This record gives C-alpha cells, sequence and structure tokens, in this order.
C-alpha cells in the first residue's frame, strides 16, 4: 500500500460544466473506478499505482456531466480481480454495467457469477506499456465460451493494427474497438490511420467502436480540432456501430489533465445531429449493454 497522497492524480478535482447536455437516458460507456485501495487493491503486475476513485466519486461526475448511466470497465491497475470495478456496479443500483478482465483459465461459474454481477463481456488489452502478456491463442479460447449476449473489448496501438486483423477475425463474439485503436488524428478523417480502421469495420458488421480520448489522441490540446475533424466523418459512416465515454478518471494522463466538461463538449462536435447522438449516446450502448431493455 502507497498512501492517497503518495499516489497519481489524474483528473480534474472541480471539472467545468459541459455546454453541452446529454439527452436523457445517456450512457458513459468508457469510465473506470480505482479502488478505494483500501478495501480493493491494486493488482502486482499494475503498471500505475493511481489515486483512489470510487464509485461515490464517479456517480458525482456522471451527474455533474449530465449523463443517466455508466460502463464500468475493469483497469489494467486491478488486473483480473474485478472486485472493485463489481462493487461499483452493485453501488450504481442499476445505472451501470460492466466489462471484465479475466484471466483465460476462468471457468464456467465463474463467468456466470460475473454476468450476474453485470458484466456484459472482457477487456483484451494489447499495450505493452500496460499489460506484457497478450496470449492470442487463450483470447480467443476464452472468447468462445463467454456468456450469452457478451462482446469482447480490445485496446490497440495503430501500429499493431494490421497485425491483429486475424486475431479480430477469429473472435466469436462482437467487438468493440477502444479509441477507434489510437488512430493518429492529424492525418485528417481520410488519412492513413482512418483508412486502416475503416478496412477493420468493413470486414464485419458486428465490431463498434468507442469515439472517445481527445485528449490521448490530439496532442494540441483542447479543442482538439484535429480530433473533431478525423472522428465526425467515421461518427456519421458508422452511426449504428459507435458508442461513447469519458474515460474518466483518465488513467495515465497526469501530464496533460482533461477537463471533463471539455471532453463532453466534443459530442456535439463529432455527432451535430440530435440523431446521431441519440445513436452513439442512447440506442447503440444500450444495444450492447442492456439488450434485455430494447
Ligand atoms: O483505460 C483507457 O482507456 C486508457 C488507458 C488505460 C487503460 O486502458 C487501463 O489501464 O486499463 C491508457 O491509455 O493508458
Amino acid at each position: 500500500s502507497l498512501t492517497n497522497d503518495e499516489r497519481i492524480l489524474s483528473w480534474n478535482e472541480t471539472p467545468s460544466k459541459p455546454r453541452y447536455t446529454p439527452p436523457p437516458g445517456a450512457i458513459d460507456a468508457h469510465c473506470h473506478v480505482f479502488g478505494p485501495m483500501a478495501q480493493f487493491p491494486f493488482s502486482p503486475k499494475a503498471k500505475y499505482l493511481p489515486r483512489d476513485a470510487g464509485p461515490d466519486m464517479l456517480f458525482a461526475l456522471r451527474d455533474h456531466l449530465g449523463f443517466a448511466r455508466n460502463v464500468i470497465v475493469q483497469a489494467s491497475c486491478h488486473g483480473t480481480d474485478n472486485a472493485a470495478t463489481l462493487d461499483a456496479i452493485a453501488r450504481a443500483q442499476g445505472k451501470a454495467r460492466g466489462i471484465a478482465v479475466v484471466d483465460p483459465a476462468i471457468d464456467e461459474a465463474e463467468l456466470a457469477a460475473l454476468h450476474e454481477g453485470g458484466m456484459r463481456g472482457i477487456r483484451f488489452n494489447f499495450l505493452k506499456r500496460l499489460v506484457d502478456d497478450a496470449p492470442k491463442d487463450k483470447f480467443l479460447e476464452v472468447a468462445g465460451r463467454l456468456p450469452a449476449g457478451w462482446h469482447v473489448v480490445i485496446y490497440f496501438e495503430a501500429d499493431i493494427l494490421e497485425e491483429l486483423r486475424p486475431f479480430m477475425d477469429a473472435i466469436p463474439v462482437p467487438i468493440v474497438i477502444d479509441h477507434m485503436g489510437r488512430p493518429d488524428v492529424r492525418q485528417g478523417p481520410d488519412g492513413a490511420d482512418m483508412k486502416a480502421f475503416r478496412r477493420l469495420l468493413d470486414s464485419r458488421e458486428d465490431i463498434w467502436f468507442k469515439a472517445t480520448c481527445p485528449d490521448r489522441l490530439d496532442p494540441a490540446g483542447p479543442p482538439w480540432d484535429d480530433f473533431a475533424r478525423s472522428v465526425a466523418p467515421l461518427v456519421a459512416d458508422y452511426a449504428d456501430r459507435v458508442i461513447w465515454g469519458t474515460a474518466w478518471p483518465h488513467p495515465n494522463m497526469q501530464d496533460a489533465i482533461p477537463d471533463d466538461g471539455l471532453v463532453v463538449d466534443m459530442i456535439p462536435r463529432i455527432a451535430p445531429t440530435p440523431e446521431l447522438q441519440h445513436k452513439m449516446l442512447v440506442t447503440n450502448p444500450m444495444r450492447l449493454y442492456w439488450s434485455e431493455e430494447m
């Protein structure tokens, strides 16, 4: 254990109110909880030790920004121990669903227990700066024995997309891509990375993506105009396959801490019409995470 003070703050403690008002039932489909470490320790394999960011803080943020629901995504700092994430879902009293990280050896019963606890998929992280090992064969095997209706969430960088194509084509359930596979948004909406990512989207009908993280992808900083110009055409072209999230509490972003109000204000830039906003924030995430309500 490290004290909270000793650990890394990566979020804005007093974020601006967004100028944009999200519609009723809006889902922040990419967020995390960290600890609280006193009850839920970090993984021995964690590559960062963040400050506590618990459910009460997450819900306060959710309310402040005007969102109705969250998808709480197991963070790499907690490894395959989903306890913190599971506790947050429990505390959300129905307003949250989850994504887990699992030992590929996890048994049928343990997966069932994760489903009851509100998980609707598992995450595969191909960023070496976050996770050392990524056994594709084992990943494929676990993906083939998930509870009915689960998907897989995949996080990778643009420079390994081509290498990952055979793996992704073999995944036997739907796929959600974190942060569009980190394209270089400086290139424009028809740049090399976006062309490659579109080839991936065009290969299977059931690949969804998060149109997220201008803070991570656009080194100019706010208003992140390159992200806006490069991402908006992608949203428009794949309107039925796009979801969105804040990425709060922004692990690893301590050197460029984003204002969540500004993060939310990207929404009407990449989704300029009411219909696009409703698809990205309500209809699409509902089909993935609350299909029983659709
Ligand atoms: O969580 C994200 O969306 C982004 C990052 C962190 C993780 O993926 C994680 O630790 O689980 C990152 O890019 O550092």
